């Protein structure tokens, strides 16, 4: 089961941050 992390900085985009795999989780960091 893939963390997909090119689908994760998207979705931290719309925060304005990057996306981070970490734990098998996608989470983002300012």
């Amino acid at each position: 089961a893939f963390c997909n992390l090119r689908r994760c900085e998207l979705s931290c985009r719309s925060l304005g941050l990057l996306g981070k795999c970490i734990g098998e989780e996608c989470k983002c960091v300012y």
